[PDB]
């Protein structure tokens, strides 16, 4: 019922696009595909500000209204898909994170540089 | 007080900045510095979804539940920098631009190409 998406750059050579999904005020569905990563697992998180003007820094601390979605696996070829379920995502609400960052890390969650960002925008439901 | 920003960026070489700014209900204020442009009018506007995954295709039609800024100017070297004064952008409540996407366009106010877009998101203050 409602509907988002981020499509992930930064100054590296990872890209992806993450898509999220929440019926009603149910959990949030992730849908994660990123490419170009180191193998292995990479911090996935919530940052506060939909702000790319200064790169992936401008996107401010991990959002805590929850920002921290755990790992992601990167596999030998650099790819990481996979979905992810998490209560804490909220797509309307005071806690809504349309508007703000997605996040992939270089190094496991805790972090390391941030790889690549996007802002979540909403999305034909 | 709530202030939002749009990276914008296309298959072209327009690219740029939009900053948005509204105190309590009121009027919003749009800084605009967009460069690589013709020189001349750019139709410029809210469009319903931050989607970029195809492009500013994905963005879908202009949003207006308002949505058409106007035009914007480009000077004689392709620069775009003016400050706008628009009361159909609301920051906040239902109708919150945030997530969704601004658009400049290849020509004059409907209006052409989509030379560039961005997804709304929110930023300090
Ligand atoms: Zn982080
Ligand atoms: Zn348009």
């Amino acid at each position: 019922t409602k509907k988002a998406v981020a499509v992930l750059k930064g100054n590296s050579n990872v890209e992806g696009v993450v898509t999220l999904s929440q019926d009603d005020d149910g959990p949030t569905t992730v849908n994660v595909r990123i490419t170009g990563l180191a193998p292995g697992l990479h911090g996935f998180h919530l940052h506060e500000y939909g702000d790319t003007t200064n790169g992936c820094m401008s996107t401010g601390a991990h959002f805590n209204p929850a920002g921290d979605l755990g790992n992601i696996v990167a596999n030998a070829d650099g790819v990481a898909e996979v979905t992810l379920v998490d209560n804490q995502i909220p797509l309307t609400g005071p806690n809504s994170v349309v508007g703000r960052a997605l996040v992939v890390h270089e190094l496991e969650d805790d972090a390391g540089g941030r790889l690549a960002c996007g802002v979540v925008g909403l999305t034909p439901i």
